[PDB]
């Protein structure tokens, strides 16, 4: 019947949906379309800020990073004003994940290395975590811009979602680097309407939100109940059958976390 839900919001909102929450010690994994790969979009950025922070002193954080007007590249509502001035690299990690600015997801990428522009780097973090499927191969923005069946820049739900899990909850970063990433990510500002909006207001919610191409729109969060019991929920979704100027629908998003939560409850 949770299958035969998920495919009715796909119904009544025409658009694909991925839904994944891992197994706990008394939960079963919920999945519906876990496997399939969809578009990471803008949530690539947490484990992008993981990727960052696992990998140089505290103390780099401090570090000041300097680009110029041309550097800037899609959505930056943090970058235009600091442009001047330049950001720090905790400065970049704090925009990319409660604003998801484009720019400064751009220079975290530069800050790893290696070819791709970073993405060969960042796509290793994420080996290190275990994840085999996913990869990222452009910057801001043509990474929001891959037609339907393309594999570059793609992730799957239950892949995304045990890398959330590992941050978050797994030791994948020392409990101070791993209290940054949470307190960011406990403070985004892109995700109301999303999953937080599916989740009775007395659990608690931190997440990651993606928006592009195709009427794609994603978000991951993880999620604690008023006892203080811990899930992780990864929500994926598309409208490739619009193509390329399909509009997102946040309203599933935020009703399949409702159904997701009722599982829970």
């Amino acid at each position: 019947d949770l299958a035969d839900r998920f495919a009715e919001l796909e119904r009544r909102y025409d658009a694909r949906l991925g839904v994944y929450v891992p197994a706990t010690g008394t939960t079963a994994a919920i999945e519906y379309r876990a496997d399939e790969r969809f578009a990471f979009c803008s949530t690539f950025k947490a484990p992008l800020v993981a990727a960052v922070l696992h990998q140089n002193p505290l103390t780099h954080l401090d570090k000041l990073i300097t680009y110029t007007s041309d550097d800037i590249r899609s959505i930056s509502p943090v970058a235009q004003q600091h442009v001047q001035t330049g950001m720090t690299i905790g400065q970049l990690c704090d925009a990319a994940i409660r604003y998801s600015d484009g720019t400064a997801a751009n220079l975290l990428l530069a800050d790893l290395g290696g070819p791709g522009g970073g993405t060969a780097a960042f796509t290793g973090y994420l080996r290190s975590l275990g994840d085999t499927v996913s990869r990222l191969d452009a910057e801001a923005p043509e990474l929001n811009r891959d037609p339907p069946g393309d594999e570059r820049d793609t992730t799957t739900p239950h892949a995304i979602a045990l890398v959330l899990q590992q941050l978050v909850l797994g030791n994948a970063l020392p409990p101070d680097k791993r209290a940054l990433l949470t307190d960011w990510m406990a403070r985004n500002t892109t995700g109301a309407k999303r999953i937080r909006a599916g989740f009775p207001a007395d659990w608690k919610v931190i997440d990651k939100t993606g928006t592009g191409d195709y009427g794609r729109a994603n978000d991951i969060a993880v999620v604690w109940s008023p006892t203080g019991v811990p899930y992780v929920v990864a929500v994926m979704s598309d409208r490739a059958g619009g193509g390329y100027d399909a509009e997102p629908r946040e309203a599933l998003l935020a009703e399949a976390a409702t159904c997701v939560a009722g599982v829970l409850a």
